[PDB]
């Protein structure tokens, strides 16, 4: 894991984002986000808030 140790999959959760995530998938060409402080990994949920774009 980027930060902390590799992510478990992904149980009922609504719970906001830790940003700390990063961005890589399986050998399958693809590319998935696991967050590494809450230990997620999910590839369809949206970013909860835009970096130095929006606020810097």
């Amino acid at each position: 894991g980027s930060d902390l140790p590799p992510p478990s999959p992904p149980k009922p959760k609504t719970i906001v984002l830790p940003p700390n995530w990063k961005t890589a998938r399986d050998p399958e060409g693809k590319i998935y986000y696991y967050h590494v402080i809450t230990r997620q990994t999910q590839w369809d949920p949206p970013t909860w808030e835009s970096p130095g774009d929006d606020a810097s």
